[PDB]
Formats: structure tokens, sequence, C-alpha cells
């Protein structure tokens, strides 16, 4: 499906990358995260945040943490009040080490739904209101290639 109208591109960011998100996460937007992870990562963590505080931690709408180990998964959570709530764990993943992704999180109603590499990947029923969500955090061994946003 259409990843049109990209806007706001950084390329190589420095990890971790803790960025503001140029407008509102409404229904119909999208984040476009391209990279690979090397071949001694174990996992990597990209998260939609409602602000950057470190102490008290911001709140985390969207934890998605593709885990490699063996066989592999991806784990998906959120954190509120600096508690991680109950994760949803997706075992059906494409990730791979020194395989490249365009992962693609596409905020709908009720839900979010990531793609990988044009491949529907899992679905993220919302927690905290997507309204609240203005930062964007990379966290771990990961090579990021770029970021875009979809507002238009």
């Amino acid at each position: 499906l259409s990843l049109n109208n990209l806007q706001n591109i950084i390329y190589n960011p420095v990890i971790p990358f803790v960025g503001t998100i140029p407008d509102q996460l409404d229904p119909g937007t999208l984040i476009v995260i391209r990279g690979h992870v090397p071949s001694d990562a174990d996992r990597f963590q990209v998260d939609l945040q409602n602000g950057s505080s470190v102490k008290p931690r911001a709140d985390v709408a969207f934890h998605f943490n593709p885990r490699f180990k063996r066989a592999g998964c991806i784990v998906c959570n959120t954190l509120i009040n600096e508690k991680w709530g109950r994760e949803e764990i997706t075992y059906d993943t494409p990730f791979k080490r020194e395989k490249s992704f365009e992962i693609v999180i596409m905020v709908l109603k009720d839900k979010f739904q990531v793609a990988v590499n044009g491949k529907h990947t899992l679905l993220y029923g919302h927690r905290i209101g997507p309204e609240k969500i203005d930062t964007l955090g990379i966290y771990g061994k990961v090579n990021i290639h770029s970021i875009g946003f979809s507002f238009s």
C-alpha cells in the first residue's frame, strides 16, 4: 500500500534516537522506518512516546521490540506511569540479522497496524490515546537508514 508524501526525512540518524514527531498521529497517518540489525544484535526497539522525560520515565503508547534470539519474535507493550503492561508477543516475525527492513506503522482509529517490506506483520490495539504521542524513540543495536512521516 501507498508510502507517498513522506516528509521530515532523516537519513542515518544516531542511535539512540529521540525525536519530536512533526504533527499529530491521527488515524491515517504513518511512520516509515528503514534499517537493519548487525550480526551481533539480539534486539532493538521503536517507541511512540508521550514526551522525552527520563525521570519520570516518559509514557510509551507503543513499544515495538523485535528480538532475534533463535527463531525470533516481536514483543509489543505499553508503559504507563513507569510500569510496563502485559506484553503481546508475535512469533511469526520477518526480521533477520543483516536483512534490511522497511517498517511501516500506520495509526488506525482503534489500533496500530505494522507492515514490514510491504507485508502485514501485526496489529496492536491502542491503550493510550494516540493524540498523546509526540515523540519517536529508537534504541538498541540497530542501524537506522531513514525515518519519515506521512501526514498528508
